This record gives structure tokens, C-alpha cells and sequence, in this order.
């Protein structure tokens, strides 16, 4: 069985706050005495291209506010890092989690807490493309949702703030660095991103879910090895494979090697059969969650 | 854009528990003074039938433990109620939150809290189906797992708690006072549930978000009433339409009629043959008119 799910979102929900300067309202979030958000949140009104260091230069401390369920914190001072704001403020969250920040790579999946005006309404779980862009569900005021995972020790993984969605539909965020995933700009624009590849890695983790629930209709007995395969992957839309042994316990229980598998993926590239609700490879899922979704390991 | 969410889980996971009883652990909920719970927990370590009226008539307090992150709660009493306990303890949660319990309908939506030794691991949003099961992700230790809705008003409605896995992997729950969903055995069995049908008004949900999509190969200038359509969908795996006012809202905007869904339905029951509507391949029901629009107006 294979569900796309989220990790639970308590511990960061403590985290979102409501920052609005002027009239432009967005999120935040609140970590010891610093509230982290997109420096959308100080663009002028206007169709002109945004001039983000003018607006720096111009800002004023009094036309920010910041609040956590209707209390207002009181703000004490702001930088500018790349993309977003550091908003230093006069008390620290009580709430804050044992974190650290990290900056994901194509392929990783976390989960989104979708938030409007510094309330969460939806957490989900996404995987970070290849072009640098996810899947997410957002409407107006997601800006500065954010997204996390959560290791096994409790330690919060801060990696992702929404900056904004692309004219094809697609979502764009920042680290908390303020380094915006595939250098998009940070403002209304007609930038279109590049086409996504097919993460070869995902693919092998569901062909291997799929054999763990006697779905084998569509395995291959022949094997390629990943030299052939990754020859086969540029020319046809697909990611390099990482490496076979990371598989190794998956290939155990199957027992199927991942160059079997690889093969399949040339031959699956289903007339009109099925594979575990698809009609059509699935990179959605990555190795570690169909091990934990499966095995809880 | 359609993507299917949970609600925020924060004031749930502050009430589930672990509740073990000898050997045996699964979750239970904390709501003021009493923590809810499966059954199946004070059931004997057998392979023949259980008899729960005797497992409950020679249960001892004394052999339950019952812990909110690793701190034990003292027990005061148990009652049965179908197929949970009520185990009161000897302190309330001072985190309970404002709550209700409601028993689901098939074809509503809520979320599932998963959750393994009393600790939560994983959130989602299911639809019950008609004949009363889920489909979830739950492996060994999920069984207590709760489900709930998050009102307007911040009010949690308690719904579900997981029961049991059938042989064909389908998952069954009760609600809070004890009543298993479908009525199936809250024990080992070769219980099968009946065929699932199409939930017809997410389907015209689904159909609507495609429209506001700019994907309107499919659609049909053809139209159905909803007495014809239900008589379709009696003898093609369907449920019945429930009602149309309640998508005025994306008729106007599309601006198609539900009656012209209905036909486009029976149009495309069988494959679309080969072509995509919002990168499916077959009619989707998994979302709810309520979850098209807030998730496309936040309404």
C-alpha cells in the first residue's frame, strides 16, 4: 500500500505568525526571537518591476505587524537575505522546536503547511522536481507557507518558504537562507521553467512497492546495468540512477536486483494494465518513504 | 490545481495515547478525563473466536497502562460500549480541545491521524466509501488511530477510530461510541466488503475543477436529469446524485450544467481512451465539492 501522507504538523504550526506590512498581509515563521518570511511582504503596489533594495532602503520599522493568534509581537529590527526577511522581535517563541534549516535537493520529499494569514489550513506532502518547482495547492496568501520534515530524533527540518506560483501553475519557494530553488525570481514575471525528468530513483522505489504487494505483471527477467540505463535516461526524459545499493533491502525481499528493475523501466516506458492504482510510472515516492510507509523503518 | 490535503493535526496529536493491557498496545484518545480506545486490546492472545463479554467480565484495571509521551496516567474505571473502551483516568487533559463526536456517511471526507505506540506518525485526508471501508496506509500498531474534522469554528469532530484490516487489505473503524462502520466483526475473520461505487457527486466536482482547468475535451453538450442518471448509475457501479443546487457556484462560472456532467459521466464511464483529464486516466472521485472549491477560492 502506497498513500502519499504528511508528517505530523503540530509542532510547527506553533511556528506560523501573520506579518503584514502596510496593506500586504503573508506568513511567517517564529523561531526563538526571529520571525523568517518572503520579503514580498514589503513590495510597493505596482505592475513595474520591484526594485527589492529601494524598497530595503525605504523600509520603516512601524509599518510592520506581527502576530501569533491575534497577539502582536513587537518588532525591533529587520535584515534582508536574499529572498526573505529576518524580523527580529522583542519576545521569543516558547513553542520554538529542537530544528535545524536545510536545503533540499531534486528528488527529496517534505511536507507543506499551507497557511493564510498566519493560520494553517492544509498540510501535504510533495517531492522537489528536477526543475527546482513542486506540486502544491496554494491560493492567494500561501506566501511564506512553510515546509519541513521531521527525523526520527524530533529535530524540525526547516527547508522550504512559498514565494510564489509560475505562470504554468507550478510552485516556487525559498530556503531560509533566502536563496529562492532554482534562482526564479521573486516577483511576478513570465518565467517558465524548465521540463521535469522522470526521478529514476522514485521510479525504482515504487516498482519495488509494487513487488511487495505481488504486483509483477510488468517485471522484467532480463537485466540492464546502470552504465546502460543512465545512456538510456538522457535520451528518453529520465534521471541518472543514484546507486543499487541503497535498494539492497529492498532487493532482499523481492529479491530483485534494481538492474531487473531498470530494465522494466525501459520496457514500461502498460497497455492499458495497471501498477498499484497507475496507468503510468510514478516518481512521486522515494526510497526512505516506501521503506517507512511499508515496514516503518 | 486539485491536491489532496489533511487538516492541521496540532490539536489532535495532543490527545492520542498509548494504551497497553498485558502484552498488548494500541492508541487510544484523551478528552478530558477519559481516553477512548479499540476493544481488541483487552482481547486474549488465541486463534479461536473472541469472546469479548467475557474478556471484559474477568478484565483487571491493574493490568493496563496508559501513557501521553511516556507519562502514565493512573486508571479509575472501564466500561464497553460496542467495540471501544472508555477508560477514565485520574486526570484530565489540560489540552483537550473543543470537540464534538459525529458518525460519517459514506462519501464524506475526513482525515486520519496514523499512529504507532501512542505516538503520531503520518497525516491524510480519506473519503469513507460506500460499503463503509477506507483506504489507508496503516501497518502493524495503527489499530486506535483516529479520524476527525476540523469545523469553521475550530471545533474537532471526533469520528473514527481504526478497527481492523480485511484479507483484501480494506480498512474498517468505528465511531466514538463503540458502533463499527458497515457493522464488520472487530476481529479476526474472512469478512469481504461489498463492491466499491463511484462517488458520483465528486465526480462532478471533479469535472467542474477540470472546466476551471481549461480541460473541456470531454464534455458533452448532451443532458441527463438526475432521475435518468441515477437509474444509470444503479446498473454501472454509481451512486445516485445527491442534489445540483449545491454547485451553482462552478455552473455559473463554467458555465455548464450538473445535467450536462451527468451525461459527460456516462459519456466517459468507460476509459477516456487515451487522453487525460487533469493528468488522470479514468474518472477520479476523491474530492469533494467543498474541497474543489476551498481548495480553488478558499471558500
Amino acid at each position: 500500500g502506497l498513500k502519499k501522507m504528511a508528517q505530523p504538523s503540530g509542532c510547527v504550526e506553533r511556528c506560523v505568525v501573520r506579518v503584514c506590512y502596510g496593506s500586504t498581509v503573508l506568513n511567517g515563521v517564529w523561531l526563538g526571537d526571529t520571525v523568517t518570511c518572503p520579503r514580498h511582504v514589503i513590495a510597493p503596489s505596482t505592475t513595474v518591476l520591484i526594485d527589492y533594495d529601494h524598497a530595503y532602503s525605504t523600509m520603516r520599522l512601524h509599518n510592520f505587524s506581527v502576530s501569533h493568534n491575534g497577539v502582536f509581537l513587537g518588532v525591533v529590527g529587520v535584515t534582508m537575505h536574499g529572498s526573505v526577511l529576518r524580523i527580529k522581535v522583542s519576545q521569543s517563541n516558547v513553542h520554538t522546536p529542537k530544528h535545524v534549516f536545510k536545503t533540499l535537493k531534486p528528488g527529496d520529499s517534505f511536507n507543506i503547511l499551507a497557511c493564510y494569514e498566519g493560520i494553517a489550513s492544509g498540510v501535504f506532502g510533495v517531492n522537489l522536481r528536477t526543475n527546482f518547482t513542486i506540486k502544491g495547492s496554494f491560493i492567494n496568501g500561501a506566501c511564506g507557507s512553510p515546509g519541513y520534515n521531521v527525523r526520527n530524533d524530533g529535530t524540525v527540518e526547516f527547508c522550504y518558504l512559498h514565494q510564489i506560483e509560475l505562470g504554468s501553475g507550478a510552485h516556487v519557494g525559498s530556503d531560509f537562507t533566502g536563496s529562492v530553488y532554482g534562482n526564479f525570481d521573486d516577483q511576478p514575471s513570465l518565467q517558465v521553467e524548465s521540463a521535469n525528468l522522470m526521478l529514476s530513483d522514485n521510479v525504482v522505489a515504487f516498482l519495488y512497492a509494487a513487488l511487495l504487494n505481488g504486483c509483477r505483471w510488468w517485471l522484467c527477467s532480463t537485466r540492464v546495468n546502470v552504465d546502460g540505463f543512465n545512456e538510456w535516461a538522457m535520451a528518453n526524459g529520465y534521471t541518472s540512477v543514484s546507486s543499487v545499493e541503497c535498494y539492497s533491502i529492498l532487493a532482499a525481499k523481492t529479491g530483485v536486483s534494481v538492474e531487473q528493475l531498470l530494465a522494466s523501466i525501459q520496457h514500461l516506458h502498460f497497455g492499458g494494465k495497471n501498477i498499484l492504482g497507475y496507468s503510468s510510472l510514478c516518481d512521486e515516492f522515494t526510497l526512505a518513504e516506501v521503506v517507512k510507509q511499508m515496514y516503518g523503518v
